[PDB]
């Protein structure tokens, strides 16, 4: 008796003719969050509700307000909702300055010895953030007016300010924050400055249900909260938090993979592996994805003996490069490279560098050895799908600190991001193994990968929400 | 019988003016010099490490304890260990901010560094080596004792306590770190033998202590995520591992008394007719002092401030290891960005180890800061407000475990917040005489307790019921 409302920042959309019907077509970039929510709203048969950013986002919202229809990579179709937030106040919606700041703290991506140092620019973007979150949580408001019972669903980091206003207007609707990056631990989170470090929390904590996908970032949030506000009680045994008659309940979700959006290698690819063993690392443009490491880990490795015939391919998905520190990461990666074609022969390692999902499916199935090293990740799907999708019985070598190891770390060569001898050592063991120990290791790792689907996923948040909001209730 | 370690000792030997005969001197400041007070207190001799061939030498010479003379005064003796020379100087670099300091106090950004290689292999197995001649002197010195209790200082000798306990099952050993315990993720960046190794060698001992609150949870928090095996309770500070039990206590320090003179050359003039702003501590970059002048140059900025200096005491310390020199560049860059800014000599830099140059540093002071980016307690944020002569406030990192005692007392910031430092710094210098007055009062009672012979006491008292316990 209840509509659901779904909504996500970030919507990657093109507009292009569909070859199908001839007509003018809104197509979902693979991957992100974005993909993910998506294919939500699409189990669910609800309206995405997401951010116009472009003069042509705000064109198409204007001519149908009702909703766009919008094509999935797993070719299903929904109606996504963009907000047309006003160009002349919002002039760059693209990218908000607090949510980079919170990207950078959640991912750990600070030294504290030399960054960062906030300035005015930190107080301006707290400012703009509140316009922003104020806008898109009227937005949510206006889409749900018609529903006497709404249940709001608010994915990912840019939205954390939006629970509190949601709460103040519908006091008793269930709300669901669900957080897609990590928690970091809570001398981390307090290097923001103090209106920040505070202002989230405040933002977050009137959500009936706060989900992330693992185990710790939940723990971390939780020792956050208790860290800075004192009016807050927290219960770390049942993942609670009381605040001003906020009673919160902290949920692990974990998510793996959606089985219907599981072709042919890269241009130049099949040719240049054939007769060797394909070591494969992919991930976003993005330093937390350790690419550089796992270059310098394979020279390692080879440093050791017994990788004469095995080659690696570094597959990088573009995206946000004009960050500096997604720019760094790609020239950090290519000098790598660079270095261990000097040492181990030209054309050891190759970097190859598009969105193609085709191709990424290929490469995963190629290869004889899978990395996923992340320095941290909220939680890493490529490390369930490829398994799932690898013919060759790869061995998948996966850093303890993405959120996926606290479901697969024991199924894989669990690895400290950090130690580039370890990652060696798992490199060289997991290409020295025989076919038997990798075939039954493969089995056991793909049994245990498959439970975790997107449509499990969406139950969970259901199945807890529901949960959650019948105990507010009872307290 | 109570036998003390620690592995610094920054000795002088030369000839002593009053007598003519050779003497051996410690630096004042830093670790070695609190634990040597101790060793006063305690009537008890020091094992240190022998870290120049001079200490060897005088080492050798000297098989009963060197006699060394403490800043305060005091006379205690030193048995100093000859360690592989080879052996001591990789370790040296495992304690620097390569390696281990940079993991206890929160230097690397994960996403470029660090990354551990055979280095960190072979820094492990000497740390071994290292750890093994501790333990050896000082079962050697301990050898005949019925009832000895071991008391083990600073992170340098974590690996000790299992040593000891091998040996000894049934004495009381205490485990003092004198830094920060990083959060349970920041930990394990360190590799996996490292990463438990160190775990295994602090386990044993029956109390594990630190300077603040903060520091016991982390490490609790480390054990619970690194030890399936272990069981940690948060209420009761306890580790039940493998049928040891071990205690976790906080045991803040300030200051001695006793420690607590003329400013350093041309300090005095440069600062006449003007408030002076004072910032102290090691070249180090835990201690910050960029952005504490970055937030001094903001809120000039804003008025308020055209009488106001500035100056950057800085202690020479180990300014070959790459951390420490890139900090001290950076601060040199900030300080003439400064100048050339708000006009020359505004800000200066004063740079020596002489704790009396010190000591008036702090009286003269019209604001003390002590922005640390973290720090194990920081003492100076004791000892200058005891004898600020100003009624100085003090603006002071939450960050630093002194914030724990004293927070509530200063102008307590986020030390990554140049907004916020600015704006106490102005808010600092806007207030007179008797506004400060009694919040300098205050701060003064809050700070006075908190004295050497007190920490030891505890350090005494909190093994004594833990050893009771076990
Ligand atoms: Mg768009
Ligand atoms: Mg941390
Ligand atoms: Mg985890
Ligand atoms: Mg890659
Ligand atoms: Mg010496
Ligand atoms: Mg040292
Ligand atoms: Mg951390
Ligand atoms: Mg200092």
């Amino acid at each position: 008796g209840s509509e659901i409302f779904l909504a996500s920042k970030r919507a990657a959309i093109t507009y292009d003719t569909d070859p199908a019907t001839g007509e003018p077509r809104a197509w979902l970039a693979p991957g992100g969050t974005g993909n993910v929510v998506a294919e939500q709203a699409g189990v669910l048969n609800i309206s995405w509700i997401a951010s116009a950013d472009s003069e042509d986002d705000r064109r198409a919202s204007a001519l149908n307000p009702d909703g766009v229809t919008m094509e999935l990579h797993s070719g299903r179709e929904i109606l996504v909702r963009l907000i047309r937030h006003d160009p002349a106040v919002f002039r760059n919606v693209q990218n908000f300055m607090t949510a980079n700041l919170m990207w950078a703290a959640n991912n750990y991506g600070w030294d504290r010895w030399t960054q960062p140092s906030f300035g005015s620019d930190a107080r301006e973007g707290w400012a703009d953030f509140g316009r922003f979150t104020r806008d898109f949580a009227d937005a949510i408001l206006k889409s749900s007016a018609q529903s006497a019972d709404p249940v709001y669903l608010v994915h990912d980091y840019q939205l954390v300010g939006v629970p509190a206003l949601l709460r103040e207007q519908r006091p008793d609707a269930p709300i669901l924050l669900f957080v897609h990056i990590p928690w970091p631990s809570a001398d981390y989170w307090r290097i923001l400055p103090k209106e920040i470090r505070t202002g989230i929390l405040h933002g977050m904590l009137p959500a009936t249900t706060i989900g992330f996908f693992a185990d710790r970032w939940c723990r971390n949030f939780l020792e956050s909260v208790a860290d800075l506000l004192p009016d807050a009680r927290i219960d770390r045994e049942a993942m609670t938090v009381e605040w001003r008659g906020h009673r919160t309940r902290l949920r692990t979700m974990p998510l793996g993979y959606s089985p219907l959006t599981l072709p042919q290698l890269p241009e130049g690819i099949e040719e240049w592996a054939d007769g060797h063993r394909l070591v494969v690392h992919s991930g976003r443009t993005d330093p937390i994805k350790n690419a550089e490491r796992a270059v310098r880990a394979f020279v390692l490795a080879a440093r050791g003996g017994g990788l004469e015939k095995t080659r690696m391919l570094v597959r990088m998905n573009p995206n946000r490069l004009y960050v500096p520190a997604n720019a760094d990461y790609v020239h950090r990666v290519e000098t790598a490279v660079a270095e261990a074609n000097a040492e181990l022969g030209s054309d050891t390692v190759r970097i190859d560098n598009d969105n193609d999902v085709n191709h990424t499916i290929a490469c995963f199935r190629r290869a004889d050895l899978l990395i996923f090293n992340s320095t941290v990740d909220g939680q890493n799907l490529s490390t369930f799908e490829a398994p799932l999708v690898n013919e060759r019985d790869a061995d998948v070598i996966l850093s303890e600190t993405c959120g996926a190891a606290e479901v697969l770390g024991e199924y894989c060569r669990s690895v400290n991001p950090f130690d580039l001898v370890e990652q060696a050592e798992a490199i060289s063991a997991a290409l020295a193994a025989g076919p038997r120990q990798r075939a039954e290791a493969a089995a056991r790792r793909r049994d245990a990968a498959r439970p975790w689907t997107l449509e499990a996923w969406v139950q969970a948040q259901l199945d807890g929400l529901a949960a959650d909001h019948a105990a507010r209730t009872a307290t």
